[PDB]
């Protein structure tokens, strides 16, 4: 039976006109293809429980609206020509839409203050409102609750970073009035750290738990960003800075003794530390995180050389936006758009010169697809469909449209630029001044698009989870052999990539400033002491996200340990868990996901 | 653009076949019209101002109704032949049955009345993204319930029953206050706090378009000790040597919820009480005065009246009450609901009584078939492992009915020229009411039969019909015009809002309410005189052998949700706005009823 989608001709044509030129397989591999068929779709997934069929369903036929929407917007704004450009790149894999089939409907992420969660509950829900909470047990609950609300608003992570700023008072006030068990506080604290995260950790986003982060703030960023506010009860929350360390301190301590008991992903885990002239000014967070992590290696490392970007934060766009984990406060991106660098190498085919030209061009074409689906998202905002947004919760314009990038290194080496010695695989000089360039070519687009468009463009280096794969595919498809890659990677210098860590420390200090640390280091891996010097070097060098990766067994009641067995019950190790693209994942998940 | 769905030809030809006979209208009705396509669907949900969550489940309902009618078209045609398959595929499109929650009907399961005993003793281990232990405290045991809530209201399209939840709660509210978790000189606080943070959860958007369907059950001491005789708790005491704790803890939510209100109003859990009463007296009087004293302030709780608990002791044909708005007993559930439009076999018998319970029987025949179709489909998709609920004995299959649905039977009599008028208002001629006889026997038969025909018991019910009620006359309507002068067809024997004397409604379902065993409802609007007066009423309504029945108010509430009579809320002093109502037998805004019916006119 045929199905009717009311396309416009024009649109209806350029589809046609693709089809013909890249064939089906290409608009199979889009995920246009046999998935539109809903019976052959259905008994295909009859191969995760059944609400998650719901959700699959109609991805390819959202997707295929959010295109056309967008080709309808990007038209409007910038002419057909630029609309079907838009299309054939994003269908040919030249750029990588993300969270496409969200792309027209709603915006992907923000790292939250729960402020104003504090300060007028939840009027925002409409089966039902909440009153600001007066316990820690419903202050927990209003954030779950806000969790759930905001991680079916948006695609991305949802970053909590202020979290413990805010659950310290509410301890303080159910100790105050007798609520607790003093014979039990650490029980008592404990309790609500573990039915916080076990909550987080549910299919809370139906085919999964939603993606959330933690932070860690040192007493420096404590100090800068709450400079001047109070609590609901009048005192200033800077005077109690000790107290939102030790709190801090704590659930990190009960993370790393939970895990044994049962291993988890969410929330992300990212210590924010300053760090300037060759030391940590918060020296003392810097050695509790650094002994914590000597354990499961779980906690990301975020550098920075100031303060100035999150001064008073409770019309240019500053603060560090990160994928992974690490976003300042009360910043976010409403969509990335990536740029594949290994398409680009092979359209060059060697010439450097054409690769700028061609690469200065497409982020053009990128910035005003992102101007174009900003626009949807204001019209989604005044239809009525964002919450997040009238609240006050998600804020557009502390948004970035993000420029996004991937397979740096396998375009170097397609374009000729790599190489291999005594301590392995890197780039030449040619290629170390062409990423320069690269990188270069891209900051200037995104400065210029402030002037261009309205707001602020930011460039980050994507974890690309599926786009590494789905990419050196369509360029597999469209170049045989010249793509010898299966992957492309997501950081300077493949992560299993022969190389002497030297290498992969001094291109991060070199580029994650040019992305605005809009990237990751991790390193596969013995004192503490030991530990703690390798940070401060690795922070010296420039290196400003980065952690340390632990091979994680697991069986399959949940125990995390090392090895084959498992010290608990005896259960022999089943699956494994490792920070792959930035965060904890089992990797029978991802492997069986690629 | 163009897409493709890969049919069976024969299915293809059905539809063309369909089609031409009934016109695209008819498949606009259906929803298979423009629903379909999404660039229309979108833009048309676009300007329909709930947030954008909800677009992502309402975009393909019609799509996953396409395949579930395929599927079932299939199956059925695997098991009875084209024939019978192709009359239910005509059945459903036309309006002359109607399948309930039919976007889900070839993937998941209605409704059960789950029994939270394997949660205590083995946790959430079903849970994949992480694993949660037995419970060992209060706040944990809740948190579990929400989880098991979450889970199962997204593995079904019905209501999550929680009938023993006071049972297995109280011993926990045991267990931290001996092992001093719980600060005795704020017992009450922990317990209510509690009550607080399930019953405000479960007024989440939790099935994302709204809030998931549940039941609580207010077991009176009959019921408590006939269900857990000989089982015992996690600590090895007997759970019947609790019963007084276990009603007290019970009375304390419903003092509670009458107290919480006014701070904030809310639908679920839908209330009930479970009640045995035999030869003209409650067996649990204490119980029962109590409900009739606490349901004086909001009329919230659903009268459930038994007179044995002999289906529920000690807890291959089924018996066990089974129903969509509450009072199913524990573990009771059904699959599927299909209904029967009982007008159309009005207008399509002219009159002809005799002609009219020929086709019923075929009818409900056709629809058994149906059921029997789907729940091998069920099986499918438990043996595929698309649903855990099955698998760690949660929801159990065994125990869920096959249910064949009624509905407009006031307006199907009316047709047939069988209801009249007098002193004391509208009700059914003599005739009539030997005619509804006859059609609630007939179907009942049937449904009997089906046990040694399809291996698995079938039940009746006169369904709540929010939706179906419309749609169906609408249908009827298109096809037969003038004839079919009603807007929406009747939930109850005899129209909510018909003037006739309360009396005739009660002796009706003193009738005909222990035909579908139970499986219907009556509720009336209304101030008492006194308490005493109302204790009498709700007996001699339990004499007159009402299964299942409630008493309306008028409920206002103001912007931020305050619950209060009048039009001045006595907390904020806000005018009123909304009203909240017993329309379909729980409590809804009145707004939300009136858009969700004119968004199917
Ligand atoms: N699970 C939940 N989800 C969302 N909101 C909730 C939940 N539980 C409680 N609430 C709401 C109810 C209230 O409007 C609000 C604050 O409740 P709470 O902090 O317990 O104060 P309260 O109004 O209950 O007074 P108290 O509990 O001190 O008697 O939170
Ligand atoms: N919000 C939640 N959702 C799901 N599971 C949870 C939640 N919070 C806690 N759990 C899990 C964690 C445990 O595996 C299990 C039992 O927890 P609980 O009853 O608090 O005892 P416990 O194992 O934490 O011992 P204790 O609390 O006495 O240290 O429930
Ligand atoms: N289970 C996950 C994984 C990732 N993310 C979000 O997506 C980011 C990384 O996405 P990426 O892997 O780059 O996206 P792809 O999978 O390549 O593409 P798509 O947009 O289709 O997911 C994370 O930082 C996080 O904010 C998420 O919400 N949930
Ligand atoms: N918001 C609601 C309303 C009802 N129900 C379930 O559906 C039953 C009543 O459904 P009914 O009104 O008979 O179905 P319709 O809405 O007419 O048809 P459909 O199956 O298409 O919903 C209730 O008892 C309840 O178990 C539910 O899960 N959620
Ligand atoms: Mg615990
Ligand atoms: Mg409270
Ligand atoms: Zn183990
Ligand atoms: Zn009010």
């Amino acid at each position: 039976m045929k199905v009717q989608y009311s396309f416009e001709r024009e649109f209806e044509e350029l589809m046609s006109d693709l089809l013909s030129k890249y064939g089906y397989e290409m608009f199979q591999m889009d995920g246009l293809g046999d998935q539109l068929d809903v019976v052959k779709f259905t008994e295909d997934f009859v191969r995760t429980n059944i609400s998650t069929y719901f959700i699959e369903i109609s991805k390819p036929h959202t997707y295929l609206y959010s295109l056309y929407r967008i080709w309808q917007k990007m038209k409007e704004m910038f002419g057909k020509g630029v609309a079907d450009e838009f299309v054939e790149a994003q269908i040919n894999g030249a750029v990588y839409l993300h969270d496409r089939h969200h792309a027209a409907l709603m915006p992907y992420c923000f790292a939250y203050t729960l402020k104003p969660i504090v300060e007028k509950g939840l009027p925002f829900i409409k089966t039902i409102k909440s009153e600001p909470a007066k316990h820690l047990s419903t202050f927990i609950q209003h954030v779950i609750q806000f969790v759930m609300f905001a991680s079916n608003q948006s695609s991305g992570a949802v970053g909590l970073p202020d979290f413990f700023v805010w659950m310290w008072y509410f301890v303080k006030k159910d100790l105050k009035e007798g609520i607790i068990p003093r014979d039990k506080l650490d029980w008592y604290i404990e309790q609500h750290f573990q039915i916080l995260t076990y909550s987080l950790n549910q299919p809370i986003r139906t085919t999964q738990s939603p993606y959330t982060n933690f932070t860690y703030l040192d007493r420096n960023y404590i100090k800068a960003i709450f400079e001047g506010e109070r609590y609901p009860d009048g005192s200033l929350i800077t005077d109690h800075v000790e107290d939102i360390i030790a709190l801090q301190k704590h659930y990190w301590e009960w993370v790393s003794r939970e895990r044994e008991r049962q291993m988890f992903t969410f929330p992300v885990l990212t210590a924010s530390l300053l760090y300037k002239d060759g030391k940590f000014l918060d020296e003392d967070s810097a050695r509790f995180i650094n002994k914590i992590n000597m354990k499961w290696q779980d906690t990301n490392w975020y550098i920075s050389d100031s303060i100035d970007a999150v001064a008073s934060c409770c019309e240019k766009l500053k603060g560090r936006m990160n994928s992974i984990g690490g976003s300042d406060l009360n910043i976010g991106s409403f969509k990335v758009i990536t740029v594949n660098l290994p398409r680009i190498a092979l359209e060059s085919g060697g010439d450097r010169e054409k690769y700028l030209q061609i690469l200065r061009h497409r982020v053009q074409l990128i910035k005003k697809a992102l101007a174009a689906v900003r626009e949807i998202i204001k019209e989604r905002i005044s239809e009525g469909l964002l919450p997040l947004y009238e609240n006050g919760l998600m804020l557009l314009n502390r948004q970035y449209g993000t420029i996004g990038v991937t397979g740096v290194w396998e375009s170097a080496s397609i374009m000729g630029l790599t190489t291999e010695d005594i301590d392995g695989l890197k780039y030449t000089e040619e290629g170390e001044v062409f990423v320069d360039n690269v990188l270069d070519t891209i900051r200037e687009e995104a400065e210029k698009g402030y002037h261009e468009y309205g707001f602020t463009f930011n460039i980050e280096q994507v974890p690309a989870e599926k786009a590494a794969v789905t990419l050196a595919q369509k360029d597999r498809f469209l170049f045989g052999e010249k793509q010898p890659f299966e992957i492309y990677s997501n950081q300077w210098v493949p992560l299993m990539a022969n190389t002497d860590v030297l290498n992969r420390i001094r291109y991060s200090g070199k580029w994650d400033k040019k992305v605005s640390g809009g990237a990751i280091l991790h390193i596969n891996l013995k004192t503490e002491e030991e530990s703690f010097n390798m940070v401060k070097m690795i922070a010296d060098m420039g290196v400003m996200y980065f952690a340390f990766n632990t091979k994680i067994s697991v069986c399959e009641d949940g125990h995390a340990f090392y090895g084959e067995r498992c010290p608990v019950c005896g259960k022999a190790k089943v699956d494994e868990y490792m920070r792959i693209v930035g965060y904890l994942v089992p990797v029978s998940a991802f492997n069986k996901e690629r």
